[PDB]
């Protein structure tokens, strides 16, 4: 089964460091590495937020504020976001890449709202 479970809103204190928990999975027949790719805002500005392909496609907006705390041979793909801003507020969509078709986006996404 295909897909990215992941909380659909959350809460963030400006500042502060917030952590997503983040669970993926797809069909155990599919061959195998696996690539990490977190978004902020896809529909519009769309920012790389985190890449383990290469950490130099990020989003300066987002280098050394956000990392990736997730065990990709668990299928775990947690976001950790450090020192928050109520610009960070908006929509994250998670996706990862195995093989050319076996490369997965997460329609739902999770909303982080930062406040003070």
């Amino acid at each position: 089964t295909w897909g990215v479970s992941s909380p659909k809103n959350v809460q963030g204190l400006s500042g502060s460091c917030l952590l997503i928990p983040c669970i993926f999975s797809y069909p155990a027949d599919v061959p195998v590495g696996i690539t990490a790719i977190w978004y902020y805002d896809y529909s519009g500005k769309r920012q790389v937020v985190i890449h383990s392909g290469d950490p130099k496609l990020v989003d300066k907006r987002f280098r050394g504020r956000a990392e990736l705390m997730g065990n990709m041979d668990h299928k775990v793909c947690n976001l950790l976001l450090k020192d928050l801003k109520p610009e960070d507020s908006g929509t994250y969509n998670f996706r990862f890449e195995i093989s050319d078709s076996n490369r997965w986006l997460d329609v739902k996404g999770t909303t982080v709202t930062v406040t003070t």
